């Protein structure tokens, strides 16, 4: 399969990237170095992950070593929820650029549609534990993202965790200058996202699947929770193809025309997870994997369920 997908800004995006949420700061520099050595050309980052400095050390060294050229890398980061106001967006982007030691991002996403009160805390709370919202709306935050393109800080802009009505709001924005290039959403066999994916694809927005392995290292995992990597039905498809379960879980979104960003800090898994471009799942395999949907969503915050822009009350 071709390694890159064409975005609606005219640039090409590698369909396989390395995730970095939860990658410890003392391990992520080596993880990213290994990833680049073994072929990864897309790294998914965020300021809220608190490890962009260390990701940046790896990127800079591989550029300095001339393992890769900057134009061959596709670096993604995300605007955190406490920076949705007009006067904070540029500085938030520039902090990410400075940490990653880059002079542009390939893609910058609104991390969540929910804006929070600015300040030092990433989740500012009231005395009862509700997140304290910002009043800045989605559309004004989008205009601030458009400015970043026009200032040369980012080559593409997009969104993450937006439901279809929220995507539609941006597409219908008065005076829209740049369409979102990407919507990055949770997607795996237990949360297959058909409706939202079809909507986004019909509008020319590329979907990136996050937590493709079901995020088994999520901090709030419980022992009884469903496990994609241990699902015997998925293991059986993997065995039939002489591949690992993770390799099937990565190839699955690729064949749906999605980008996918599995996370690992384990060198052997980083290399293994990239070895997915040379086998095919059948149509029957694809439909069988889709059949496992249980609307099992792992990534959301209880503190945000009354925010006006909470994305997951809507069906999709
Ligand atoms: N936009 C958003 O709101 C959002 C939300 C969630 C995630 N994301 C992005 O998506 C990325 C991926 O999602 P995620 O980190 O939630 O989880 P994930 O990629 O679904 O799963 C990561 C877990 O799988 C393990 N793993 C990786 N390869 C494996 C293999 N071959 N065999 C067995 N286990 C394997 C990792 O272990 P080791 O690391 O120990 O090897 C880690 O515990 C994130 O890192 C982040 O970049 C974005
Ligand atoms: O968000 C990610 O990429 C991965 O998850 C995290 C990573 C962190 F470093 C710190 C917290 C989270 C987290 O709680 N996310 C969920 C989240 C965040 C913001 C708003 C909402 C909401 O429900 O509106 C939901
Ligand atoms: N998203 C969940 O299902 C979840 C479950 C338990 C938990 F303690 C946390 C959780 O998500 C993170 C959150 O609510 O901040």
């Amino acid at each position: 399969m071709a390694s890159r997908i064409l975005l609606n800004n005219g640039a090409k995006m590698p369909i396989l990237g390395l995730g970095t949420w939860k990658s410890p700061p003392g391990q992520v520099t080596e993880a990213v170095k290994v990833a680049i050595d073994v072929g990864y050309r897309h790294i998914d980052c965020a300021h809220v992950y608190q490890n962009e400095n260390e990701v940046g050390v790896a990127i800079q060294e591989k550029l300095r070593e001339q393992v890769v050229k900057r134009e061959e890398l596709f670096i993604v980061s995300k605007l955190w929820c406490t920076y949705h106001e007009k006067g904070l967006v540029k500085g938030a982007c520039q902090k990410t650029l400075s940490d990653l030691k880059l002079d542009y991002l390939d893609l910058y996403l609104i991390h969540w549609p929910t804006g929070f009160k600015p300040g030092k805390e990433f989740f500012p709370l009231d005395e009862s534990g509700n997140v304290v919202p910002s009043d800045t709306n989605i559309l004004d935050t989008w205009a601030a993202m458009e400015e970043l393109v026009d200032e040369g800080l980012v080559k593409a802009i997009g969104i993450s965790n937006f439901n279809h009505l929220q995507v539609e709001m941006i597409l219908n924005k008065p005076g829209l200058k740049y369409k979102p290039a990407v919507n990055q959403i949770e997607c795996h066999p237990y949360l297959t996202q058909e409706k939202l994916i079809q909507y986004c694809q019909s509008k020319g927005i590329v979907v990136t699947a996050y937590s493709p392995l079901g995020s088994p290292d999520r901090p709030w995992a419980k022992p009884e929770d469903p496990s994609l990597l241990e699902d015997p039905r998925i293991k059986a498809i993997a065995a039939k193809h002489n591949k690992t379960t993770a390799q099937v879980l990565i190839r699955f979104p690729m064949q749906r025309n999605l980008v996918v960003i599995p996370k690992s800090v384990t060198p052997e898994r980083i290399a293994e997870n990239f070895k997915v471009f040379d086998f095919e799942l059948s149509s029957q395999d694809m439909t069988t994997l889709l059949s496992y949907n249980r609307n099992w969503r792992v990534c959301a915050a209880l503190s945000c369920t009354s925010h006006k822009d909470y994305p997951f009350h809507e069906e999709f």
